[PDB]
């Protein structure tokens, strides 16, 4: 897990309530997606949206330095799961800060599961296998502020005041149950019910095991492949192979790829 | 009936702050318009917007009785002016929810500056206008009432204790409107064109907020400005506009500030 905390800030819930009330209502528009997700661009390398979120405005304005600031946006996720994956193989800086307390919302990254707490500013490593989830409808509005630097930089200048930067902050890293061979055998029983119209469903459900069980998120794809073989459907074995290449190996997918076209 | 304050509630900032953010982002759907105006219907019976950020739901639920109530909406106005006009005994209350210093209203001979929380009564039947000389937000709540037979303005509230008709209104001072100033306004007869006719109208419509003259004169100056310009189609159009605005007289479906 390359990801880690970068520091924290006491959020003023009362100056934030309205900002969140706006983010939730501004209309926006947007193959592995499911549940509810919504992003709001604030800083495209500012937007009409900014002056409408005074507080959030202040926050990035003051907590960060533009001497490398890419973009910034708000991101919410409800009853949704982002399939585990990696963006590529072979340096950028994506930072993340939840804004609301969403108990059943988590992130994962390579071999560990995280539960971000408000105001905490995380560094999320996109070069390794990661995922995000919200098992409930409790809102999970978040601020993603991206950075960039060609000349390797301290990681310090993210903040425009080293008094906020503090790695040592202890993260909430839930303790997961042991993933056993007996569990693995139960998962594979899905080979008996999977069909083409519920294939995407099984992908999403397999994507959740790693949050509660101690097993690499990438195994998701091995299970899916094996479940496809057990079912004996070739177009499934192949779709499942393609998804794994996309997710685990960052291989791109055809424009013809579809979870619903067979 | 002349405009006046009916009472004033105190506004819980924190409790309405999230709501204003909501009204400001809610999309809504899509003349003689001019600048930014946005209405978010709140009672036509409730509207999906209510529950979606409540403080106002309370305000409107507590304060008014709904047997005569018949529409409620938020109304914002920025860098805009609505031309003076009469709508048509249909009441109508108005509460500005924010402090927008360059925001005003006029009605017949009065120019007022509503203050946050005051609940003003405004008559439909008269010549009124609204304006915001700046981009500072001016979210308000407009609640109208139904009466097709005499009542007491008290009888609109629920909690009768909320009615306080004696609050002193903030009535901006206006400069006297002089005969030389009038002469100067007719000079626009030198520059008006069919392509800027509308602009001149918006310009004339604003004078009555700063100077002491009835807003309907806007239309007299426009007709005269039109006669000075020697443009017969323009004189007829200005007259049509005047009849539509201060006589309520229905206009035509073809009528445009582009069709001469």
């Amino acid at each position: 897990m390359r990801s880690h905390i970068l520091g924290k800030i006491e959020l003023d819930q009362t100056r934030l309530a309205p900002d969140l009330a706006y983010l939730a209502a501004v209309p926006t528009v947007e193959e592995f997606s499911n549940g509810f997700w919504k992003h709001v661009p604030l800083w495209n390398a500012p937007t009409a949206h900014v002056e409408h979120v005074p507080y959030l405005k202040e926050i990035v304005t003051t907590v960060f330095d533009g001497t490398h600031l890419q973009m910034a946006r708000s991101r919410n996720l409800k009853n949704a799961i982002v399939i585990p994956h990696r963006d590529f193989v072979e340096r950028y800086f994506r930072t993340f800060m939840v804004l609301e307390d969403s108990p059943l919302a988590f992130h994962s990254n390579e071999d560990t599961v995280i539960h971000m707490r408000p105001g905490e500013i995380w560094f999320l490593d996109a070069a390794t296998v990661h995922s995000a989830v919200n098992f409930s409808e409790i809102s999970r509005q978040s601020l993603c502020v991206d950075f960039a630097f060609d000349g390797p930089f301290d990681e310090k200048e993210i903040f425009a005041d080293a008094t906020l930067y503090a790695p040592g902050s202890t993260p909430d890293l839930p303790e997961r149950r042991p993933f056993t061979a007996e569990h693995r055998r139960r998962i594979l029983s899905l080979g008996q019910v999977i069909e083409r119209e519920n294939f995407r469903d099984i992908l999403f459900l397999l994507s959740k095991v790693h949050y509660k069980y101690d097993v690499h998120p990438s195994e998701t794809y091995d299970w899916l492949i094996e479940i496809s073989k057990q079912a004996g459907d070739e177009k499934m074995v192949v779709k499942a192979e393609q998804i794994r290449d996309f997710a685990v190996e960052a291989r791109a997918l055809s424009e013809r790829f579809s979870l619903t076209s067979w």
